[PDB]
């Protein structure tokens, strides 16, 4: 279950950032087509309990688009997978659901970093990359097989 990219949108639907772990172009289209599912008037994006809801909002050219808002701060979180990838099994819903908590957790830990906290905007965007990086880039290792 490694995320073709992982997008972050702020409160305000600013973008906090697109990442992409080994095009741009794509997932950059990917991520507005999503922010445009946030917009719509006919998406209900909570369940009837306060637990947030994953959703699966979208395909596209092999990528399998799901998306989360977090209903409080606003957050919104967009990951997509390949698609021929995915068997749909419960099992793996819960995977994913774990991998949008733990982005989201990894998100908080960041912009609430002690040092973090009084930096610049690069500053927080450098260090989720290198977080996401521990999590979702493949190893040398990976690729050669
Ligand atoms: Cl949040």
């Amino acid at each position: 279950l490694r995320p073709c990219f992982v997008s972050l949108i702020d409160e305000s639907d600013k973008p906090i950032l697109i990442y992409v772990p080994n095009d741009v172009l794509k997932y950059n289209v990917l991520s507005n087509i999503s922010l445009d599912y946030f917009e719509s008037a006919l998406v209900e994006w909570h369940s009837l309990d306060s637990k947030p809801l994953l959703k699966s909002i979208f395909q596209l050219e092999g990528v399998s688009v799901f998306a989360m808002l977090i209903k409080q701060t606003g957050l919104k979180i967009v990951i997509g997978f390949e698609q021929k990838s995915l068997s749909g099994a419960d099992d793996e819903f819960e995977a994913i659901n774990q991998i949008f908590e733990t982005v989201r957790k990894i998100y908080i830990r960041v912009k609430c970093n002690p040092l973090l906290v009084s930096g610049d905007e690069k500053s927080i965007i450098k260090s989720l990359e290198r977080k996401f990086d521990e999590l979702f880039i493949s190893t040398e290792v990976e690729l050669l097989a």
